[PDB]
């Protein structure tokens, strides 16, 4: 039962700028699609199989998409192409300007996570540890990495990430792998993970290294139950924290910020040695991965709230309710916005009062 909440002095409030809905959001999917902006628009959808463009500080719709089958990777964005993936397997691209469908591709397993693009290939990473490289163009296959190799009872849900000429990939097996976006050759491969064993071969577990790209830094926080900073370039340990783990991380003031889906969210030093804060408060609610806004670390439960709290101090300084179906997707903070997208498919824009 989540704990109940609790009073605070409110510091910080909440401005809701537009609020749009994009078909029935995250519907009966365990992972989670992500909204994703470039440039002035937002992009986002839904498991239902809406896809929509909004002009992001104005919610104006730009387009939308009926696609008419079950999303279960998305949004995927970037050079003219907006990617999602099916549960059936199909990779499909629409075109960013007009949400027109430009090709689709079936491939060999579920996605479950959103394609990324540079424009010449896109990366699209499989529920059993593939990387497939498709040409932007018409979908073809161009290259594809399998050092799966196996396993039936996990599914990685993690996103792939362009960096230069390299895409990485937390995979379900515990490994991070870098590899030529080009040629789809491994550059270097970190294992993070603890190993598994057998003794969950009578139980589905989905797996996601939590990964999350800051410059030359690599963060590695959600494989149970370790968290791990690796140099992009090489996959070299920068540091690892033991006993863990979380839900995702977030960068600012120079501090690292994580949670704990089992409802803690903890500022920790630059290299995560030593902790600045802990709020236990939000126990049972079953928290987002946290953003960074403004001043404010915000994460969101269970009961659709997002808090904030002090960067400084953990404590809490806001709370606003977005979608009572719960969020469970990252905030997402662009400068002065952030949009956040509930289960239901609320998707909102709030600045910080008052501006």
């Amino acid at each position: 039962p989540p704990a109940e909440l609790t009073d605070f002095k409110e510091e910080v409030v909440l401005s809701k700028q537009w609020s749009r809905s994009v078909g029935d959001g995250q519907g009966d999917l365990y992972n989670l699609l992500e909204p994703a902006v470039d440039g002035s628009t937002i992009y986002a959808a839904s498991a239902e199989g809406r896809v929509m463009a909004i002009q992001r500080e104005t919610g104006d719709v730009l387009w939308k998409k009926d696609l008419e089958r079950p999303v279960s990777g998305g949004v995927g964005v970037g050079y003219g192409l907006v990617l999602v993936g099916t549960l059936r397997g199909d990779v499909i691209a629409l075109d960013e300007a007009t949400g027109k469908k430009k090709w689709t591709k079936r491939v060999n397993s579920e996605v479950l996570s959103a394609p990324a693009t540079n424009g010449d290939v896109v990366v699209v990473q499989t529920q059993d540890d593939k990387l497939i490289g498709l040409d932007a163009a018409s979908g073809d296959q161009r290259w594809i990495y399998e050092s799966t190799v196996p396993v039936l009872t996990l599914r990685g849900t993690g996103a792939p990430l362009i960096a230069g000429n390299m895409a990485l990939a937390g995979l379900a097996s515990g490994k991070v792998v870098a590899v030529d976006v080009q040629r789809g050759l491994p550059i270097w491969e970190q294992r993070v993970a603890i190993p598994q064993g057998r003794s969950e071969l009578d139980r589905v577990v989905d797996i996601d290294g939590g990964l999350l790209l800051s410059g030359d830094t690599l963060y590695v926080v959600s494989y149970q139950g370790r968290a791990a900073a690796l140099d992009v370039n090489s996959g070299r340990l920068l540091w690892q924290r033991e006993a863990s783990s979380y839900v995702g991380v977030a960068e600012g003031f120079g501090n690292i910020y994580v949670s704990q889906a089992s409802g803690s969210v903890e500022g920790l030093d630059s290299r995560g040695a030593s902790s600045l804060w802990n709020n236990d408060a939000l126990a049972r609610r079953q928290l987002s991965a946290p953003a960074v806004f403004s001043s404010n670390v915000v994460v969101g439960d269970l009961e659709g709230y997002v808090h904030l709290l002090s960067q400084v101090d953990g404590r809490f300084v806001g709370r606003e309710r977005v979608d009572s179906d719960g969020v469970r997707v990252r905030p997402l903070v662009v400068g002065s916005w952030m949009y956040v997208f509930g289960n239901g498919g609320k998707l909102v824009a709030y600045t910080i009062r008052p501006g």
